[PDB]
């Protein structure tokens, strides 16, 4: 049930509280950012970044005009999701895709990874979200909870019911831990 996620989200109803900083590591060696920490390549290399999904990537107001030649001869490994934060919008396609980017840098002992969108608030949360879902088997309540304790959060209504349709998916099949 999509209000029992916004519970966990908002003080008891209507107020969901914004980012306090632009960046934070929400799990180790995953960190979920904004569009300035995205484009602040100095500010990667000092934190040791090797990978970034970029969620939000198009050219307008509400997107990050990034491309992987902006992430070339930095060392930085880069892959982009034309994604809109809509609730019409079918993220839920890109999260195999996502989940395996994220396996691939994490299966580095040395490797971190930055999931960001323009706020860091709906679309990339929702990615992670679904990665600890599906490779570390948490529950969607769980999963939920660790990230928002970490960093203020919202995902759409439409990305937090795709994620229950997942949830519904892995613990039938018996792939959640308990």
């Amino acid at each position: 049930s999509v209000q029992d996620l916004n519970d966990l989200l908002s003080d008891g109803s209507g107020c969901y509280s914004l980012p306090s900083q632009p960046c934070n590591e929400v799990t180790p060696r995953i960190y979920v950012g904004n569009a300035s920490v995205a484009q602040d390549i100095p500010k990667l290399q000092k934190l040791g970044i090797t990978h970034v999904l970029n969620a939000a990537e198009g050219r307008s107001f509400m997107h990050v005009n990034t491309n992987a030649n902006f992430y070339k001869d930095s060392g930085i490994t880069y892959l982009g999701i034309k994604a809109n934060d809509t609730q019409e919008f079918n993220l839920s396609a890109y999260f195999e895709r996502a989940a395996d980017f994220i396996d691939q840098a994490l299966a580095q002992k040395n490797g971190r990874v930055l999931v960001h969108c323009r706020e860091g608030y709906s679309r990339s949360p929702t990615l992670v979200i679904a990665y600890l879902m599906m490779r570390q088997k948490m529950d969607v309540k769980s999963a939920l909870s660790i990230v928002r304790q970490n960093r203020e959060i919202g995902p759409n209504d439409g990305f937090l019911a795709q994620l229950c349709q997942l949830n519904d998916r892995l613990a039938k099949e018996g792939k959640l831990k308990p």
